[PDB]
């Protein structure tokens, strides 16, 4: 299954956002970021994914299809805006066994806000 995040300036949750900014995926399914808004980018947080998955980056401006596949939950930040708190979280199965090492990962404060409301959105 193939599912869309718009990359916005600004959006139902502030400035400079993925909409949504969580989402539950089954693996193999895809999402496609999408620049709605010019100026950001997709890339995967250090400290933020599964075991079994790679380090991703996009190129500013970029519609960029990802395939999720290890389970767990994945964090992600738009790399120009994420001191400004553009992060979210994309999760793969039920129960991710990373959810403590992930909540452990450094981050600036509006990130690491936004990225607790996204985990606790999942039911975590
Ligand atoms: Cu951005």
């Amino acid at each position: 299954a193939d599912f869309e995040v718009h990359m916005l300036n600004k959006g139902k949750d502030g400035a400079h956002v993925f909409e949504p900014a969580s989402l539950k995926v089954a693996p193999g399914d895809t999402v496609t970021f999408i620049p709605t808004d010019k100026g950001h980018n997709v890339e995967t947080i250090k400290g933020m994914i599964p075991d079994g998955a790679e380090a991703f980056k996009s190129k500013i401006n970029e519609n960029y299809k990802v395939t999720f596949t290890a389970p767990g939950v994945y964090g992600v930040k738009c790399t120009p805006h994420y001191g400004m708190g553009m992060v979210g979280v994309v999760q793969v199965g039920d129960a991710p066994a990373n959810l403590e090492a992930v909540k452990g990962a450094k981050n600036p404060k509006k990130a690491q806000e936004r990225l607790d409301a996204a985990l606790a959105a999942l039911g975590n």
